[PDB]
């Protein structure tokens, strides 16, 4: 009953899952906690800051570079002065993308402090684009109404009355009123089912997970969550959302009131590999449908590489690997080197509105320190002729083969292996009908994966965290230094886990 | 015409203002740029990360502590495990706030990565509170409609038809549910002050007055009403305008009426104790009393934004404590990162705090080990030696404000006012849109005046100042507490020079 000032409920919940541990040190793929006697217990980390730690915890190169930057008196706060490192970082990211996509496009960079902030830069810029489109359409409609009013009040044409269900001055004023309502309406964003794009006031609307989002629905523009698995259905859902404004269309003799398209949709967002969905990679059929939508609606396709970028999938850009051709791109997580906080929106230069450079800002964004560490991380992942990507791919193959070998002998409790590169997952089969009460009850609160993670922690000293909407997936996203021995120990631990779960051993799995 | 990949327009604009410089090193209150010959020129920094650097650039204690944390293998990414430092930081902030307000309240802490993110945690939690209130009101209305439907369809009462302009028994109920459903889905409102700056993300930007920053984005997110800080008598009625109501059936034994009940529209009130976007104006006691009334009246939380005013800047830890603003949530950022890392925190009073927020809100980088460690260092430093660091802020602030007043006094033709408190201070410039010099007048008319004048101060006196306020009509002075008497003299000399040239309308000298 002692006063508590943070984290009571969070900690209460972690304890009950068997995840109530304090890690006191970390290096590479290992975090250490203290046992009863006060010695350090090594735990293998497969969570790794939800995929932030492509180079592991506290990589000596990154640590050394950070300490050097600090000792050089790097200018961290230099707001509203020249900061070339921002242009330098963007030049690198531009070259990488050209190399990997074969496209010779150019991107402007705006920096921020988290993946959510970078996605919301993209939301904001998208809505700057949508406002341009809207200004132009309405300028055109003014003119159409000017022209049709010259035709009607001087001779040449008559107002066809069949179209009035949609007096000259009254019809125009009615058209302006209708169009004004429409213009002030909140836009729509399009996302995939299971999408995770952040949990701030704007981005949370873009994140499916229902208990995270639905409390906050009234605050900000919504998204429509398109069904990734059935792209045939997306056409019509998006067709539903079409809205139109009104104008007067002259045809020499006849004037009609007619509907024109209003730009409702500010952006489409996609993750190349869909973390909130259990690490499912976007299929070629889904990519082609997102291209169609982007071409059809004329809004930007925003590719969220907060998790899939910086080498994780076996290239720098997961979008490049899977052939997703976005207009904006976002990066965060691994770009901070496992130690600092940084993110970036890349916005194609032929779409980029220059006002954004001067009307958007952030105190911490583009700071010297995280700029310097960015350039380090980019140097590291690019080094030795792109060998680091090769290494991610061969480590990933190894880890996925293990995981497949485990599914194969445990398909009664494991449905699928998902993902690519070193961004992988096991889908757990539903256990809401489980024989063991305690397991069944946990399945029914959506806590299953956390319980199973607890088992792995206490019995095998392996740190795994669940992914997906009801912790129905187990995440495996270690650093590229994950050893063959560490992968064996993980196989042994999972064979153990899923054998106990086959045996419905509730006493052993739930505390 | 070479390819450019960031910042072209930004840099183009800074150059034309005379602020096109790259600082290559920083220490204390000094940043250094390289001249033509490649030597380091010291420049005195009065901007200091817009008030992030209460202890100056790269303070050796903070740098050392950071390097130690890095060398110890501090766990930066430990998501969904026990992280006591968060509770530890919040305990310290709680004790400080008790000491300074005399109130024995307790606050839960949720961390984030920027001031905007911390304000948006508060926006989210406020809207959780509003949804509780809404659920309760609508449960009550269900029951009232149940009761009035028992009265009408069995005997006792009749539906008074004088009240039907607000909308058959079943039809009136279905009409009431429809009306109430529209209302329930409506976006909430936020209340802010004129000139408010609360961040520039999708949610927070609505809460930031500056019109070119915000109005492009109006359709995205819930809006605010910007209340006139200077005339609190006017706020009552603006907020009255925003009242909205739902419908119910009220039984009075014999008679049933359709009646309006209050709907909770307002999710939160936000306030800065010292209002940066307004030119560093401190909230008056009359305005504080009006914000209390609103908070008591509406039953939504008052969110006190100490992203800038907190961590000692005003001469206490909490500016709110100094000026008697009794908020329900508090936010901190800027100086808590020690000038080197990124961190922020929302403190939400524990008797309002909804426990779901602890498990439905999260962030990858939030609550990381490194910025946690550096937070505890900063808090140790500002608290050290029996609260002497606050004393030092106050005496350095008095010194700097006295200089600035002395300068206004002999230059009241171009300076209207000194504003602010502690080491968060500003000069208000007089309008120059009627200036004799064409070049000055034109700059005044794009709202660039303060930036031009900052450029003068940079190139002619080697002093870094940045403007505040809606059309760069204020000059900010927010240095570290180590600002020396000599550095203050050099600033007086530089400003006397600046405002004498501006008196002389010397456009050639001020504008490039
Ligand atoms: C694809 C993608 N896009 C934007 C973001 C948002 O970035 P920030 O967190 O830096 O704002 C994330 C960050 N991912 C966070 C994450 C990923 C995950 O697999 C689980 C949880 C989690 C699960 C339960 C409770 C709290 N957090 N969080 C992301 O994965
Ligand atoms: C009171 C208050 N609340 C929340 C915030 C937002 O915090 P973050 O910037 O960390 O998101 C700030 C950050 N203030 C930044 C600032 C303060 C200022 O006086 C001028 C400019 C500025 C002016 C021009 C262009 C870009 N930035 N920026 C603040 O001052």
């Amino acid at each position: 009953g002692e006063p508590v000032y943070a984290d009571a409920v969070l900690n209460g919940w972690l304890t009950s899952m068997g995840l109530g541990v304090e890690y006191v040190r970390a290096e590479g793929n290992t975090v250490y906690y203290l046992d009863d006697e006060g010695r350090e217990v090594p735990v293998l980390d497969h969570a790794c800051g939800f995929g932030s730690l492509i180079f592991g915890h506290n990589h000596p190169e990154i640590i050394a570079h950070a300490k050097a930057a600090l000792d050089a008196g790097t200018v961290v706060h230099a707001q509203l002065s020249r900061q070339p490192r921002a242009n330098q970082i963007s030049r690198i990211l531009n070259d990488i993308m050209r190399r990997e996509t074969g496209r010779d496009d150019r991107y402007n960079a705006i920096f921020a402090n988290s993946g959510a902030e970078a996605n919301e830069i993209c939301m904001k810029h998208a809505e700057l684009e949508r406002q341009e489109r809207i200004t132009a359409l309405f300028a055109e409609i003014d003119a159409e109404l000017d022209t049709a009013r010259e035709a009607l009040t001087t001779g040449t044409a008559t107002l066809d009355t069949a179209s009035l269900p949609l007096d000259v001055d009254g019809v125009i004023a009615d058209i302006h009123r209708h169009n004004d309502e429409r213009r002030a309406e909140r836009p729509l964003f399009l996302t995939l089912d299971g999408s995770f794009h952040g949990k701030l006031v704007g981005s949370i609307q873009l994140t499916q997970n229902e208990p995270w989002r639905t409390p906050f629905t009234a605050l900000s523009s919504p998204a429509r969550f398109l069904p990734a698995d059935e792209p045939e259905l997306i056409g019509k859902i998006v067709e539903d959302e079409r809205r139109s404004v009104l104008t007067l269309s002259l045809d020499k003799d006849t004037v009609r009131v007619v509907e024109r398209d209003f730009p409702v949709v500010a952006a489409i967002f996609v993750e190349p590999v869909r973390g909130g969905s259990g690490m499912k990679t976007v299929t070629p059929e889904l990519a082609e449908e997102l291209h169609r939508l982007r071409d059809t609606l004329g809004c930007p396709l925003v590719v969220d590489e907060v998790q899939t970028g910086i080498g994780r999938t076996g290239a720098f850009f997961g979008s490049a690997l899977l052939g997703i051709r976005g207009d904006y791109y976002t990066l965060a997580k691994a770009i901070g080197g496992g130690i600092v906080k940084n993110s970036v929106a890349l916005i194609r230069q032929d779409r980029f509105l220059p006002a954004m450079e001067v009307i958007h800002s952030s105190t911490f964004a583009k700071d010297g320190l995280s700029a310097s560490i960015a350039l380090k991380v980019l140097e590291m992942v690019e080094a030795d002729g792109g060998r680091v990507y090769q290494r991610v791919r061969e480590r990933g193959q190894r880890l996925e083969a293990m995981l497949e070998s485990v599914r194969a002998d445990h398909s009664d409790v494991v449905s699928a292996v998902w993902g690519t590169g070193l961004m992988l997952a096991l889908e757990l089969r539903d256990q809401s009908n489980a024989t063991s009460q305690a397991i069944r009850e946990k399945a029914a609160h959506g806590f299953l994966g956390y319980v199973l993670a607890g088992f792995l922690l206490r019995e095998h000293h392996i740190r795994v965290l669940p992914a997906g909407p009801r912790s129905g997936f187990l995440r495996f996203s270690p650093s590229l230094y994950i050893t063959d021995e560490e992968i064996d120990r993980t196989e042994t631990a999972l064979r153990s886990l899923f054998t106990a779960l086959r045996d419905q051993d509730g006493d052993r799995l739930v505390l």
